[PDB]
């Protein structure tokens, strides 16, 4: 009901952990990810401490409205974190063990450039706000940070839980405060994204390829622009696993760089034809010819650059 | 009000019960499932029992207020169920039977490697917290887990809905307590899925391996590239039903496996081409006349591979 | 407040009535539909009878809160429905007249077979919970069973609002009691859905019966497989409209048999090429001018066969 | 609290006025209409009336809960508005001033033959229930009902914002009460659906047409069957903007008559090479030429048939 | 608990600020984007005022309930700003520093015309209620009003986040009063939508141009009208990224016009075919050989008128 007075000076440490329990809807086009996890908070309360033979317990329990509990907030959630408390324990000396289970969307922004190799760091950022009487400091307690062993993220691995211990102070109020970071680092799984996305779209340009080794220059207009079609028609097929981004990015370039070859293999295409049609079938014969290791070399030189641009 | 009194040490036995009446939103997108049911709960408290003359009645009728009721939980929810009591029960001796209708969305991950004759587990798990007077423990009561004569899944098939009889204790948590897991076994119906997905998809494929019964290079080029097209445009009229996985899918493999043999096949095309132009037209003849039958008995053979690989 | 008590043994009738205002929100993929209607419910209460003359009104108005109020609720509901009080009217005699609008959305089946010709049976089902002190029947009020003059249903014909006279007992909870049901039957107008979905669907599959017209293989490779492409893109167009069954359907057969007329038409066209190329143009033309009868004749006994088996 | 007593057996009449701010989700497919407005009501209330000196100011303000207000409610609403109140007035002679800020879905049908030309009556239905101490009636005070400088219409011409003056009372219930009816005449606004519909849409067709000056079979096969694919794809692209109708709309008609034209020019295609390979190339040339003018002709006579028949 | 009282009859100035903190789910569709921000309020009170010596503290601290808060509102929201209270500080002199964190969806228009180098105006609208006693007008404090240095918005360039300092009075109301008007320039970051929608199809339109240096009229059929196909089929990649509107917008002109271009090359196309066909192959020639100078001259021109008549 009223904050504990302070000794001497020094603020309240606030002692924080997040055990995570089910990380649910990944919905990638909000830049958005959904959290079930238990919140300990741990605080010494020299009005709640008592001797444990005339108590007769080692242990006091009580309800939330019967001590005073500090006002901890999430920072980038959509709305109020969903709240229920499971337990409040007072152990013999006046130390307050909280723990709620909880159930909120998280605001993290990911980078798509690397994608789908890219890795993320998920941020939770944990407040409190200091009173007059009293200020209120946060800590990790890292025996209270943890996973668990029926944690499940399908398509990514988790590297690392490891919450900021040194949280920078936010200079958005009147009055500066640490808040406590919690960084999730995670890395795109990627089997899949190699036979169900890149090697059909290889495929599909490697048969447009096929038109050096022809002179029917119907055959090669069907070739070409029919390929360009089912790249096209891929790409729509593919279109909700790719990134909406307003930058560039790796996937982006490779597709634009496709979007090239296609024009280039049209260019060549016509220049063999109209050398042919102009009586100059030697020089056709040898561009055609060339085209052959030219194209492929050229690719996978610019596919090197890429790769090098990006990593 | 109070808890009831434990006579001796043992924990108070809640026995418990799930009658599903319906199951909606089936999201195979968020590998969540919206249920609605009915929850018995029926646990013995010697502080409500009586004598039936000198009462009148053999049953007494309460408000979830006027007595003690378990705090029974669900672990897979996004968010705590509908909450709307029906009745409760006391029998002379002091049971209490509790019935409520409940309404929430399950978390339970899907596995849709085996798709589209893939088997699903379908976990709806119980908890109950244990408090400070007499520890409490669940208990299945399998006269009251049921569903309907009206029950409805369309396009499963329900195989048992037995509910984990030894149910492990989650060590989240800093006290352990069994768990109460509901196991719903289901399997995916398929008298459809041949009809509108495989079948289609085996014929445009096939349409393609007429090139080998042909020697018009401006035919074949159309007859492969333009079904290439169609098995396209074929995925995204079914890609609806269809799984985005971040791992290999059985369905998954055949495909890609489908976009490996229309490449073969303008190899084969560009290939026969190539020989006949320059000037080999018997090397040419023998390839196209082996592919007729290498074609299909490769696919055969590697669909066979697939089939084993994953069943 | 509490329940009338009977004169008798006889169950305490409680007269129900619905008056369909509008229907909304037709979600033909979640087999659910919205409903917005007034709920009439009417009893008789000795308790609250009187004179008229020392009162001085023929009708008393009370409060929810003020009398007592059978709990009534809806067996298919996502959740229950909105809670709007309208009035609540006491006759001399003590008949209460109750009515509340309300909305809420209703699971109801939907059999897709017949489509798009195909009927339904919309159900709404009525519940009363039964007391210690009095069991409560449901009975229908057919003067208060109805739909407006401004009541829409764009592009279904309603049958008959008719409600189950004689609703039988859901024998689902431990005391078995009558849930009024409330049939709404509805059959589908299709003065669109031929000449938008089957008569286009029927011009693409007839254009590549121009093949059998025909001697020039490339043009018969374009016409067969450019039409069987635009037999995909058609149906990805409607792709709405279908239904997404996991049964057989009528216009999903019609769709597979469709599917199975552009591969024998390849085979026909591939044929005809290889008896003339392996020379034989005798038995080539044969085929050719057989197909000109033996496709549409085939296709449309297939059709009598398939509307035979639906219908 | 209590309801304001008639002078004399006349009604009380309660002023009502919309203030259109904003009007978002105009959902084609429910036929359904999102609304954020100002609703104001004004009603004479002798009980709270003063003197202005005594009392010191000119204007009272009051709480909901302290004063009587009239039971407003919406007819045709997804399910109860919402309920923000902004202020509450009463002048010096018993005047109050209501004023709310509302948001909710309306339930209004939409005629779509007309389209993209069409013409609608969006409706927003307001209504009271009488109570016994005095009937209550609705009027329209035209200075509270209007839309900012800012109102935002995109894509539509707001004709009349003009509300029923005299309301028909709504026979449904069994005491029959005047309900406010607010007509918004909106007519659309067509800029756009020239050039980004109906022309490429031409275009298309057109393009077919050109096989009336080709003599080579398979190049008309192409362009037919080719711009058959282009105009299905075109639909998929233009999608979005038709309307999903149970019903024969003006636009729906003219894509059916699209379909069968491309039917008919594949007929003809088919029938010049038929003629021409059946050695009388008299008859094919004659078909061909009549062919350039009788499709325009027909088209353009039809099309007019189309506009009078729809118009 | 009450309206503070005017010394002179002038009105209580509320200084206002904003601080945004994150700014999410910009969802084009609806020409609505979410924000999450602190709310800063300022005013002068008197009745809260002190001496700071015999009250010991420089500062103190309020509850909402406590003391008098103006009700400011937000006018362009779907519904009601989230209800959170950070801080209510009240300096010796007797000034009240208010802050509050707030997360509501904003209804603001948007001009899609100049699209993709759009530049936006987005508003958020603040509003105050004036009382009986003393009526209520709104200031920008400058130094309570930003953006933090982490504020970071894809694919934008924030441009200025001046508030309106003379905002209007909106005459909506019976009551005018000013409404403190939050003006937010921005200009969208096109560095993607160059490579990612433009240049691909300018690559498919210059494709089509190919058939100007080819003289096989099948070849050249298939050119124009399989890339007339390949547009759509890009168009319908891209659909997501251009915008829905009613109104004629520059990258909609330019899209009409790509359309007309693949109408006229098809004209060219059949025009040097009937020429070379009725034996003329000196203006076939010359016809084509000018298309290749005129096509890209003419559209090169034309994309000039237009981005002249559209910037």
């Amino acid at each position: 009901v009223s904050p504990p007075p302070p000794i001497a000076d020094e603020p309240l440490t606030v002692n924080t952990g997040i055990y995570l329990i089910e990380c649910y809807s990944l919905d990638d086009k909000a830049e958005t990810f959904k959290v079930n996890a238990f919140l300990s908070l741990s605080w010494k309360d020299r009005r709640l401490a008592f001797d444990p033979v005339r108590s007769g317990v080692r242990v006091k329990t009580y309800e939330p409205e019967a001590i005073w509990i500090p006002e901890i907030r999430f920072v980038n959630v959509e709305n109020a974190r969903d709240a229920d408390v499971v337990d409040i324990s007072v152990s013999p000396d006046g130390t307050v063990q909280y723990l709620e289970r909880f159930s909120a969307r998280v605001l993290s922004p990911l980078d798509f450039r690397r994608y789908p190799f890219d890795s993320q760091t998920l941020h939770i950022y944990l407040i409190v706000r200091s009173v007059d009487t009293r200020n209120i400091v946060l800590a990790v307690d890292l025996e209270k940070v943890g996973k668990n062993d029926d944690v499940f993220l399908t398509g990514w691995d988790i590297e690392s839980f490891t919450a900021v211990v040194k949280p920078a102070n936010f200079a958005l109020e009147d009055r500066l405060e640490s808040k406590l970071d919690y960084q999730l680092r995670i890395s795109r799984q990627y089997f899949s994204y190699i036979p169900n996305i890149i090697l059909p779209m290889l495929f599909i340009l490697f048969i447009s390829w096929t038109a050096f080794w022809s002179t029917s220059y119907e055959a090669n207009v069907t070739l070409v622009v029919s390929t360009l079609i089912a790249h096209i028609a891929f790409n729509i097929l593919v279109e909700t696993n790719l990134p909406k981004t307003p930058y560039m990015t790796y996937t982006g370039a490779i597709i634009f760089m496709i979007y090239l070859f296609y024009f280039v293999a049209v260019i060549e295409v016509t220049v063999q034809h109209y050398l042919k049609v102009e009586s100059q079938p030697a020089r056709a014969a040898s561009i055609t010819r060339a085209s052959r290791i030219a194209f492929p070399v050229v690719f996978l030189l610019a596919n090197i650059i890429l790769a090098f641009l990006f990593f």
